[PDB]
């Protein structure tokens, strides 16, 4: 059915529908698909879903010139820990990714692989089964009670990364980015948000190290910036973006409660701009808004009104993708896109609306999303959400 | 005469005329007099002007409940180097300051002493005459060619402060703050802006030290925060404010050209908020706007449009005083004061309008200022600017 108490607004008369260049891609509009983990990958091997994944991305690539960022993909087995999320380290995986990339490109759209490393968000029992460590920045605070319980039962202690192990992860990032580009991707997004490994280093709560990788702003940011530099060198600055969530609390990050949090993120932005003047400007910075500090919470919940991402624009001078509760707030988008380098990521409503871009342009009703199938092993709630035309044929305007 | 091409607006219907508590003071409106060096102090002894200073402050205290921040006052001889700016270290000085404070309090207004240390802004030849060092954070870059010339002629080399010398300055700050409060001041403002000593430490251009006082964000901010803590301990958090100019380029600071500049200032703000939750919240943070990156330039010149101070509000949760080209822009003030903890500092037009507050309330014409007498040894352009009533009697509406 359609979202009931929503008054759509046509955004065709705004910059959301002005073309823009991101890296090597000529986007025809500024509605971006942000990375959305869907858990349809198959076990063993973390293989992109052989039955449905091409169709899912094809559907969502349907508006020509759409930028798509993939669901997070593990750079290596040690970086993983969810059996049904995909990786980008093996030939088996890349064969499926290549079909996905070809399909998106056939629709005249673009695809950026998000590269992820879970750290403490991983399931310790899955890792133990596979003889893998349970990693994080430090070893004196756990993510939450459920993870502590899983670690205890699995006899798999949260491990503070040694330096060489950080270097190994960097090696894996480089190979993963190379694999992605070689298989046909337009670029990669480095995930440094949402409480995953790089974020665990950035955050003073999860990072209590006393070596060069913690204990200060520059040190906490070291790992993230090393990955940025390794990837820019490997595949080019124009094929690399970075995702951050300064006010996020998901996966036990600090958010605005940490008074040093803006300085930490301002520093990272500064270092990117530094490189940008040094000739190596990233394709974009992608920010999760304080509009959504936890993506599991329904729209309008977990809003942080005490902080803004606007500080980033004073520092970083490249394109900025912003994501978080924008689908139901066209009045907010209308204002934000007046800035000529701002793009808008729409997550949950791209899950439920394969033709979301047409709907934004024309101010059409939106399909409600079904949270129950966000992470199901099913085609249902993955590839069977209707376009607006299909919805009308199904009589959804009458429900 | 009045400012010719200005269309005044009455601001009586805005928060600019809502009372607010700053430290121990119940301000009756939010138009603040920011610190304004006027160079009327007498030599020898850096003594506040025995003839005119009481009258000057009395005039500008005339609207009941006005917060006045004094011209910068040297904490010690070594901290000085301008013969005609006042100090707050000697009995001779404090006798004059006490009369000033009494006069302001008689008008039911408030007075905060700004404490300053010049560093490389000082005249090396004056210092050499008095057997004093020419100090800064470092010794490998000079402020400008004129200062280099003065240093050469005076045989007085720019000296990078040793650690114990930093400690001595801290001792002097503490005694200076005590002297101020004892003499009757409502509080002090720590000047960490405008390219003076504390700012010289904050800025990566002027601070190239490799010890604990430089080489990182935390280190560059160390001196400023040590002064803050020393003063909060000495006289109370409610009697202490801090002034910053993140985008300033005056006295050879970096401004927005430094990509790390927002992180540097965000860190300081974070540390203040940290103390604020630790029970010791400063009375205010005072910011110079990117509206004016150099106060010597006429209004509308030296504007930096590439950065905003708004980031501070995401971090620091106390009162914020903002200064820079607001007198001629009531339309901007009207918007900024919608924030209920924002006060507005008016510098140059408080020099020329002793009754500025009445004029802002009622939307009256403003007296033009005379830059030639900003720093003259004269009553002219100091205590002879007319109130609006006096201006009309002088026929200024006809000029
Ligand atoms: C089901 C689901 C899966 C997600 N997966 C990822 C992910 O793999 N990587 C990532 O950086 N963010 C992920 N996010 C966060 C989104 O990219 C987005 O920032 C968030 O949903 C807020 O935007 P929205 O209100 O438009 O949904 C996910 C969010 C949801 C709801
Ligand atoms: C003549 C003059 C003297 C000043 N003296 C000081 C000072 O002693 N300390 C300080 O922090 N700022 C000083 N400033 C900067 C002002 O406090 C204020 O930030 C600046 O003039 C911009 O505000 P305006 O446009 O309202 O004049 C001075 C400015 C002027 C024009
Ligand atoms: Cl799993
Ligand atoms: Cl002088
Ligand atoms: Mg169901
Ligand atoms: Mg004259």
């Amino acid at each position: 059915s359609f979202v009931k108490d929503f008054k759509p607004q046509a955004l065709g008369d705004t910059n959301l529908f002005k073309p823009i260049k991101i890296g090597n891609n000529e986007l025809l509009h500024r509605a971006v698909i942000p990375p959305l983990t869907r858990m349809r990958a198959l076990h063993p091997g973390n293989i992109p879903n052989r039955d449905w994944a091409v169709e899912y991305y094809t559907q969502r690539a349907q508006r020509p010139g759409t930028m798509i960022i993939t669901e997070g993909a593990f750079i290596s087995p040690q970086a993983g820990g969810y059996d049904n999320a995909p990786g980008v380290w093996s030939e088996e995986q890349m064969v499926e990714w290549t079909k996905i990339f070809n399909a998106i490109h056939e629709k005249k759209s673009f695809v950026w692989v998000q590269l992820i490393v879970l750290g403490w968000a991983a399931f310790p029992d899955n890792l133990a089964r596979d003889g893998l460590r349970y990693d994080s920045a430090s070893d004196n605070v756990f993510m939450d009670a459920e993870q502590e319980a899983k670690a205890k039962k699995a006899n798999n202690p949260q491990h503070s990364l040694t330096k060489d192990e950080i270097k190994q992860y960097i090696k894996e990032y480089v190979q993963a980015a190379k694999n992605s580009i070689a298989a046909g991707a337009d670029g990669v997004e480095i995930h440094s948000a949402n409480g995953y490994l790089l974020n665990q280093f950035l955050d003073p709560h999860s990072n209590t190290r006393t070596d060069e990788y913690g204990g200060s702003i520059e040190n906490r940011a070291r790992f993230t910036l090393e990955v940025v530099d390794a990837l820019v060198e490997a595949i080019g600055h124009e094929k690399v973006g970075l995702r951050l969530s300064p006010y996020g609390v998901f996966n036990s990050m600090s958010g605005g409660a940490e008074t040093g949090i803006v300085a930490q993120y301002a520093y990272v932005a500064g270092e990117l701009e530094k490189r940008a003047k040094a000739g190596k400007r990233l394709a974009f910075v992608h920010l999760v808004e304080p509009r959504v500090t936890n993506p599991f919470l329904t729209e309008g919940e977990g809003e942080y009104e005490g902080g803004s991402n606007d500080f980033v624009y004073s520092i970083w001078k490249g394109p900025v993708i912003r994501a978080g509760n924008f689908a139901l707030h066209p009045e907010v988008v209308r204002e934000e896109v007046k800035d000529k380098r701002t793009l808008i990521g729409y997550g949950r409503f791209f899950i439920s609306n394969p033709d979301l871009v047409d709907r934004l342009e024309k101010g059409l009703p939106l399909n409600k999303y079904d949270r129950d199938t966000f992470y199901q092993m099913s085609a249902h709630g993955y590839i069977d959400y209707p376009t607006y035309e299909e919805a009308l044929k199904l009589g959804w305007d009458k429900k």
